[PDB]
């Protein structure tokens, strides 16, 4: 009952391959479905052309910030920055994916992908899904990445929407 959804990775315009996600609805249901609609576009915004906009290998992949794509950006689904849901899952390892934000209970659009245990975010930012298939993509994409988050090659998602 979960929903899963998928980004089509490029670097510098050029396919890279698919990631999918599944996507906590029965335990975060109000941001695991902000995520599935600006997956999908459903609204009329949301991740489809936007990149990643600072890699940190051995940390994360931080992307979501479709309006300024530089990571001062990005919207919610729902008019306004949302509250933190809860903190039930935790940063366990590679393959969590997160909410970024900027202080308690303003999260908007901007996510990361851990690629290591991060135990440091538990408690501060919403776990709300986890990579499904397609780790060996956030794991190429992170060799893009740099000490200070800077990529050496444009990393965007091409595609992205729900899967079955």
């Amino acid at each position: 009952v979960n929903p899963t959804v998928f980004f089509d990775i490029a670097v510098d315009g050029e396919p890279l391959g698919r990631v999918s996600f599944e996507l906590f609805a029965d335990k975060v249901p109000k941001t695991a479905e902000n995520f599935r609609a600006l997956s999908t576009g459903e609204k009329g915004f949301g991740y489809k052309g936007s990149c990643f906009h600072r890699i940190i290998p051995g940390f994360m992949c931080q992307g979501g910030d479709f309006t300024r794509h530089n990571g001062t950006g990005g919207k919610s689904i729902y008019g306004e920055k949302f509250e933190d849901e809860n903190f039930i899952l935790k940063h366990t390892g590679p393959g969590i994916l997160s909410m970024a934000n900027a202080g308690p209970n303003t999260n908007g659009s901007q996510f990361f992908i851990c690629t290591a245990k991060t135990e440091w975010l538990d408690g501060k930012h919403v776990v709300f899904g986890k990579v499904k298939e397609g780790m060996n993509i956030v794991e190429a994409m992170e060799r893009f990445g740099s000490r200070n988050g800077k990529t050496s090659k444009k990393i965007t998602i091409a595609d992205c929407g729900q899967l079955e």
